[PDB]
Formats: C-alpha cells, sequence, structure tokens
C-alpha cells in the first residue's frame, strides 16, 4: 500500500514510524541509524522522553552522510504538560528543536490534554501525591501551537490522547485557524478504539496508533496483564501469513487507514518491523483482529484522573 497519508495541512506523513519512548538513551542514537537506514523516514519523540539529543544525534549524521534529505524525513515531537502555558509554548518547541538539530518539525502535538503546573518536575505533585494542575484552557495552548505554524517552528500541530469531546472543544474553538492535523491515541487489538477512530476520520484528522505492540516494556507492566505479542489467536494469523506477530500488529493499523509507531532498539526488530508492505491482511482478519478488544490501556494517566481534562473518563 502506499507509504504515506495526505494530511489536512497538504505534506504528506509516512505511516510507519519509529517509536522511541524507554529507548535507552545510549542506544537510541544506533537505532534511529538502523531506522533510517532500513527506511523510516518518521520518527515520533517526545521531550518527556529524555532523549531527544540522541535521538537528533542519529538524525543529523544520516543528513550530513546525505542517507535521506531533510524533506523526505518526518519528524514529530511533543509539548509536555508542564508548558501549557502561552508564554513556555515557544521555548519548549525550540528546546526539542536545538535537541533533535532541526529548524523545524513537521508535527507537533500538545502530549496530553492536561495541563500542569510549570517547574522543573515534569510531573509535580501536592503532598498528597495529586498531579497539580494548571488553569490554562487547552484552547488557549492550541492558540499558541498555532503561532509555531505562523513563525516557521513547526509544519503541522495535532494533539494526542484527547476524547471526542476533547476534538470536538478543539474544531468548535472561537477563531480556530489551523485544525489538528493527527490525534495520536492508544490502539491495539485489547483497544481498538472505534468510535473515537471514525469520529477524527471522519473531520479529516489522521490517527496515529501508538503502543501497537502493547508495550511490554511499560515500566508499570504486571504479570497478569494480556500480552498481545503471545495471544496465541495473534500468532495463528501471523503463521497463516508467514510473518511474525509483530509485524501482524503493524499491518492491523495501517489497514484501518491509520499511522503506526512501533518501538524498537533492536537492530533487527527495527528492520522486520518494517517489513509490512508486502502483504495484506483479509477483511477477516480485521474484523478478528478488532474482535479482541477489551478496553484494556497502557497508558491510563493514573495520577491525573482528578484532573479536570483527564481524557479517560468519557467512554471515547
Ligand atoms: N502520545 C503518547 O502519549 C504516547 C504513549 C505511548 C507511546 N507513544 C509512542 O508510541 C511508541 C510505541 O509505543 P510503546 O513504546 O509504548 O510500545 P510498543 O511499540 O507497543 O512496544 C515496544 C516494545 O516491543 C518490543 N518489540 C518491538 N518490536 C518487536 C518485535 N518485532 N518482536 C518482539 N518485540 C518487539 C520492544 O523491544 P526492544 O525495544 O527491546 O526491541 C519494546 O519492548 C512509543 O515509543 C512512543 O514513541 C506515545
Ligand atoms: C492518564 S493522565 O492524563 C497522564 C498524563 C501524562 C502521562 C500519562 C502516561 N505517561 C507517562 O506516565 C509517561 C511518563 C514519562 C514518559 F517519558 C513517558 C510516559 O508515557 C509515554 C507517553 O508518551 O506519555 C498519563
Amino acid at each position: 500500500m502506499a507509504s504515506r497519508i495526505l494530511l489536512n495541512n497538504g505534506a504528506k506523513m509516512p505511516i510507519l514510524g519509529l517509536g522511541t519512548w524507554k529507548s535507552p538513551p545510549g542506544q537510541v542514537t544506533e537505532a534511529v541509524k538502523v531506522a533510517i537506514d532500513v527506511g523510516y523516514r518518521h520518527i515520533d519523540c517526545a521531550h518527556v522522553y529524555q532523549n531527544e539529543n540522541e535521538v537528533g544525534v542519529a538524525i543529523q549524521e544520516k543528513l550530513r552522510e546525505q542517507v535521506v534529505k531533510r524533506e523526505e524525513l518526518f519528524i514529530v515531537s511533543k509539548l509536555w504538560c508542564t508548558y501549557h502555558e502561552k508564554g513556555l509554548v515557544k521555548g519548549a518547541c525550540q528546546k526539542t528543536l536545538s535537541d533533535l538539530k532541526l529548524d523545524y518539525l513537521d508535527l507537533y502535538l500538545i502530549h496530553w490534554p492536561t495541563g500542569f503546573k510549570p517547574g522543573k518536575e515534569f510531573f509535580p505533585l501536592d503532598e498528597s501525591g495529586n498531579v497539580v494542575p494548571s488553569d490554562t484552557n487547552i484552547l488557549d495552548t492550541w492558540a499558541a501551537m498555532e503561532e509555531l505554524v505562523d513563525e516557521g517552528l513547526v509544519k503541522a500541530i495535532g494533539i494526542s490522547n484527547f476524547n471526542h469531546l476533547q476534538v470536538e472543544m478543539i474544531l468548535n474553538k472561537p477563531g480556530l485557524k489551523y485544525k489538528p492535523a493527527v490525534n495520536q491515541i492508544e490502539c491495539h487489538p485489547y483497544l481498538t478504539q472505534e468510535k473515537l477512530i471514525q469520529y477524527c476520520q471522519s473531520k479529516g484528522i489522521v490517527v496515529t496508533a501508538y503502543s501497537p505492540l502493547g508495550s511490554p516494556d511499560r515500566p508499570w507492566a504486571k504479570p497478569e496483564d494480556p500480552s498481545l505479542l503471545e495471544d496465541p489467536r495473534i500468532k495463528a494469523i501471523a503463521a497463516k501469513h508467514n510473518k511474525t506477530t509483530a509485524q501482524v500488529l503493524i499491518r492491523f493499523p495501517m489497514q484501518r487507514n491509520l499511522v503506526v509507531i512501533p518501538k524498537s532498539v533492536t537492530p533487527e526488530r527495527i528492520a522486520e518491523n518494517f517489513k509490512v508492505f508486502d502483504f495484506e491482511l483479509s477483511s477477516q482478519d480485521m474484523t478478528t483482529l478488532l474482535s479482541y478488544n477489551r478496553n484494556w490501556r497502557v497508558c491510563a494517566l493514573l495520577s491525573c484522573t482528578s484532573h479536570k481534562d483527564y481524557p479517560f473518563h468519557e467512554e471515547f
């Protein structure tokens, strides 16, 4: 299938990218170098991942080596929750640009709808363990994101972990200048997201699926949690197609017109995960994978369940 999807800003976005959350700083430079060498053109980043400098080393080296031109890359980062204030957005973007060695981002996302008190700590807590919110309304954060487009720092802006009412709040913003190009959300066979995906696609917003393999390295994993990569039903579909379970899990969102961002620091897996443009899941396979939904979330933002903008109380 086609390698890129057209965004509502007129630019094309590669449907397969490399994730970088949890990629160790001493391994992510080589991971991104390998990824670019084996065909990846989209890297998903974030300031909160604390490894953008090392990602940037890889990008810059492959640009210097002329393995790829800047216009061929699609680099995404995200505004962390402690920078939702109007006066902090530009500097947060600029710090990400400096770390990544870039003079623009292809896409910059509001990482979560929840703003937190600014400061050094990424999760400021009160003495009782609750996250300390910011009063900055997300519409005002959106206006600050729009300024970045108009200053040439980013080509597109979008959102992440927004529920459908929060997307709708942006779309209904008075004086809205740029619609969100993307909503990046958790999506896999155990959290299939039919309702939110349909809503976003109907508005021309492209959906990126994160944790497509179920994030087996997530720090809060428990032994009793479900495991996509070990699910015998998914292994059976993979075996039938002579592919790995990971390859099925990556191809699944692609066939839903989603972008997908599997993470790996393992060279062989980085290459394997990209080899998903040479086979097709049947409609029956797709419906079967969808049937595994259990509304199970890797990323529930649990310290934030009383924040006014916590996204996961709503059904979708
Ligand atoms: N917007 C958000 O709030 C948000 C939240 C979560 C994730 N994300 C983004 O989405 C990306 C992907 O999600 P994720 O990191 O949570 O998890 P994931 O991509 O679902 O899974 C990554 C895990 O799978 C392993 N793996 C990768 N390819 C494999 C293969 N072929 N066979 C077996 N195991 C394989 C990796 O191991 P190795 O690395 O050791 O090879 C790692 O432990 C993130 O890195 C981040 O960029 C965004
Ligand atoms: C549901 S509450 O809304 C929320 C809020 C906020 C957040 C949440 C979840 N996360 C975490 O934890 C985190 C941290 C750190 C890092 F580095 C990373 C991570 O993860 C991945 C992404 O991307 O995020 C939740």
